[PDB]
């Protein structure tokens, strides 16, 4: 409970990037793979997935608002083992309209439970969750949209 953490100092230095890995969970090559996926998704759908890997309270926190221009089309994925579900999804109102709410909890259960996180490591959890979000958001509308999660079969 620190007034809401707001640390511009923990933002990356140069040009905006859609991955802030404060915690050191991802290699540069893993970061690059997420950046590619996230760019493509945004190009194809207009949805903005942004990834913040952190250990609270070492977070840019409220600083990410201006940084990423957080809006109705933004899902902020916080991966942080200090808080609750480890995999935390902050879902813009525009995404919320297209995705069943149960999806985020199912995604968190699958790739975010503490056994999966410890066994497979932080990178694998994050990468697998990014891909499942990408897949979900790209689905055509329908009564069974995102009722299953990527990897369920494949
Ligand atoms: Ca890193």
């Amino acid at each position: 409970r620190p007034e809401g953490v707001n640390r511009p100092n923990l933002l990356p230095k140069g040009e905006v990037t859609s991955v802030i890995d404060v915690a050191g969970f991802l290699t540069p090559s893993e970061e690059k793979r997420i950046i590619t996926e996230v760019s493509d998704l945004e190009k194809d759908t207009g949805f903005k997935l942004r990834v913040l890997a952190q250990n609270y309270p070492e977070t840019p926190g409220l600083a990410i608002r201006e940084y990423w221009g957080v809006d109705d089309n933004t899902v902020v994925f916080v991966a942080d083992p200090t808080f609750g579900d480890i995999l935390n999804f902050n879902v813009g109102a525009g995404i919320d309209l297209e995705v069943p709410r149960s999806f985020w909890g199912r995604l968190a259960g699958k790739y975010g439970n503490k056994f999966y996180w410890q066994e497979n490591g932080e990178a694998a959890s994050i990468l697998n969750a990014v891909s499942a979000i990408d897949t979900c958001l790209r689905e055509e509308p329908g009564r069974f949209k995102c009722s299953t999660v990527q990897g369920d079969f494949g």
